[PDB]
Parts: structure tokens; sequence; C-alpha cells
């Protein structure tokens, strides 16, 4: 947002 998921998730943000 990049959703992503890694049950956990990553972004830039």
């Amino acid at each position: 947002q990049k959703f992503i998921r890694v049950g956990v998730t990553i972004r830039e943000k």
C-alpha cells in the first residue's frame, strides 16, 4: 500500500 503476507505482513508504508 502493498498487501502481501509473510501470517504476518510487511509494508514499506
